[PDB]
């Protein structure tokens, strides 16, 4: 729940993507754990959609700022690449987004400013490579 003394308004937070395999269930990345091995139980995976997403719901509309995604680390890390991060509001309408190409290291961290949004969700624009998320989590600043 706390991240650095941050409060992760995501954790515990009702999730759900675009499909699921290996029983990578969509809470597994707001389970408090960032744990990337797959293997672990703490890692999301979708069957390769059309394409794969995944989003958490806030519940209400919430401010915004520092969203921070952990990657899968075990294997196939370069599947979280040309990806779009998502912010919607309680009529599921865009009010921002930012693209993400790749990853340097293990996760990446965006800053939206507190931009009032309900849903975050995070999208790859490749067709057919399953989404694994290890964790995401979400701050008011
Ligand atoms: C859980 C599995 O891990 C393996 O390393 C991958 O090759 C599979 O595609 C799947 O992601
Ligand atoms: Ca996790």
């Amino acid at each position: 729940k706390f991240n650095d003394g941050n409060l992760n308004i995501a954790y515990a937070k009702p999730t759900t993507q675009s499909s699921v395999d290996y029983n990578g269930d969509p809470n597994r990345a707001v389970d408090g754990n960032r744990n990337g091995n797959f293997n672990s139980g703490s890692v999301t995976h979708t069957r390769a959609d059309n394409p794969s997403w995944w989003e958490v719901d806030l519940k209400k509309m919430d401010k915004v700022g520092l969203v921070k995604i952990y990657n899968r680390t075990d294997a196939e890390t370069q599947r979280l690449s040309n990806f779009d991060v998502i912010l919607y509001d309680n009529n599921r309408n865009e009010v921002a987004k930012k693209h993400v190409n790749n990853l340097s290291g293990e996760s990446v961290s965006l800053d939206f400013k507190e931009k009032g949004a309900r849903y975050i969700k995070v999208k790859l624009l490749t067709s057919g490579v399953p989404l694994s998320l290890a964790e995401v989590e979400v701050f008011r600043e």
